[PDB]
């Protein structure tokens, strides 16, 4: 039986209207253009010999507006002002984007799921969707020139723009800006080895994703049994699971369900031992890909 | 370790532009507007006291122009014309879409990957991408109201629009029609129980999933013992398993990876005995959601 259960993302036409090219030198990635103003990567300035030990500050100052070549393929914007914030250049153009959307800058948090839209020299070339893991990275799916892609959600007509792509992790996984300029986590915009976090269950992505479950008719882990919640969140500690938090989404599945939030803590802690042969929608590993409002919304319909 | 693979979906924009709500008496779901035609599900014409045993040649008959109704969300459109295609109506309006992309009809076959932009009233919601399984089913998330629906395909600027969704199946998975206005498998538009075909392993994609795994790295599967394709097929129909088939996209894995796909045929049979408590790209099962082109596009940069 399918769950229902999808990686949804918004659709990205709002997003693909404001991505352009930008150029600096032999340095080319992605820009978000949005109003007067121009957002990207500050190390589209480094020249290829210096990503490792970069001075960002000294190449700001190399810089002049003409540095700067913008492009939207999908008209060439004349570069008026320039400045960086953290990790980001914010550069201001003559031209404001004609279909700039209603838009804000947010930063998100681990467990949350947020839409990619993939671009290489300014081309919108893929969408999909990713939740900040607890270390600060994301798996995600880029390839050389993808960065200046950009990571957003959606609350009503408005765009909240909260990711714009970096760099590749050892392990294969990536991470990038908030537009505060920002990295996520410890990161550095260099190209050195970095410390790389340990990542975690996200506990609450776990509870809905058996509340899911639920939904479907799988309920064979339900026991009357219960975990508190501050019981759990000692265990969480010892077993690499974030500490649960409940939320409005979580409570209206454990309505709709007659589920408590304890019981399924119970069931983690259970699972977590091992599934003994059995499988739930599919899986015979805990998931955590997948959001209380996820749940809330492909299944239930509730927004 | 990442495998830098995710649900990877076309950026929706250019198919967002041309979703239109379509209204029938009591009945409202989605239509997609190109040139001057519209395309809708034919049981927008049947009252919700029919949809078990609709008549639609006499529904339509009893149908004029102005029986429809034609909406742009994101300017109202005269109908002018009124056709059925099999299991979907061609309405024709007097306005062609302006945005109508370059784009042409065809059908997706099992295995094959495509992009779905899940729409309500009109109005795009989600996008997500999905296989089509050898049921002729899809693994979707679609609530009541996402009929019209489309899925496609995208070839350099032309989008190749291949699937316009018609109902669920009693096990939760999804069916729809192609445009020229066949359902996929043996499924009709009305609202009964349906025989549902059994689901098979898509072995071309679990072939390529195994070479992603390679490509990441992790080859503790790969050894010297081969299995013919003739053998492994004949293996394949007493095992739930597709006959494979071997493509370019697949051969350009063998190359660059070293790897045989008769070695990869012979893992195949072992693995489905079992991991014996061994992951392979963090998982214990099977994979057969990615194609080979997946894999050529988002790891090795090959388009
Ligand atoms: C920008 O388009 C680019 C996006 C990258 C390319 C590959 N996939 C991506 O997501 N970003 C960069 O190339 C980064 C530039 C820095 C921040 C100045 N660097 C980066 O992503 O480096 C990735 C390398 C390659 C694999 C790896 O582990 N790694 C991390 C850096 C470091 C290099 C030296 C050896 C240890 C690891
Ligand atoms: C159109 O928007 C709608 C899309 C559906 C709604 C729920 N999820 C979807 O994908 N399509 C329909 O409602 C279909 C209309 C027919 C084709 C005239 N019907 C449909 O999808 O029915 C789904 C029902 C409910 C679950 C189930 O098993 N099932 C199959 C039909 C049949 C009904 C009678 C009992 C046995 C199953």
């Amino acid at each position: 039986h399918h769950s229902g259960l999808v990686k949804m993302s918004h659709p990205s036409g709002d997003v693909e209207a404001c991505m352009v090219q930008v150029t600096c030198g032999s340095m080319t990635l992605n820009g978000l253009w949005l109003d007067n103003t121009v957002w990207c990567p500050r190390h589209v300035m480094c020249p290829a010999d210096q990503l490792s030990d970069p001075n960002y500050d000294a190449l700001l100052i190399s810089m002049t507006n003409h540095s700067f070549s913008v492009q939207k393929h999908i008209a060439n914007l004349r570069v008026v002002g320039h400045a960086m914030q953290g990790t980001l250049l914010k550069l201001t153009v003559d031209v404001a984007n004609p279909s700039t959307p209603a838009y804000t800058f947010t930063t998100v948090k681990p467990g949350a799921a947020f839409s990619v839209l993939a671009c290489y020299n300014g081309r919108p070339t893929g969408t999909f969707t990713v939740v900040m893991r607890p270390n600060y990275t994301i798996k995600g799916s880029f390839l050389c020139g993808s960065c200046g892609s950009v990571g957003y959600t959606k609350e009503g007509s408005v765009i909240n723009f909260c990711y714009m792509h970096q760099m590749e992790l050892a392990n294969g996984t990536h991470t990038g800006s908030a537009f505060d300029g920002t990295m996520y986590g410890a990161f550095m915009d260099k190209q050195v080895h970095q410390v790389q976090l340990t990542d975690k269950y996200c506990s609450v992505n776990v509870v809905a994703w058996l509340y899911a479950a639920i939904l479907n008719g799988c309920a064979w882990f339900v026991k009357p049994n219960r975990t508190s919640v501050v019981s759990f969140n000692e265990w969480a500690l010892a077993n690499q699971f974030t500490e649960f938090v409940g939320t409005q989404s979580v409570d209206m599945l454990a309505v709709k369900t007659g589920v408590a939030i304890e019981q399924l803590l119970y069931a983690i802690q259970q699972l977590y031992t091992g599934f003994q042969g059995k499988q739930i929608l599919g899986s015979t590993m805990l998931e955590d890909e997948f959001t209380p409002e996820d749940v809330n919304m492909q299944i239930m319909g509730v927004v």
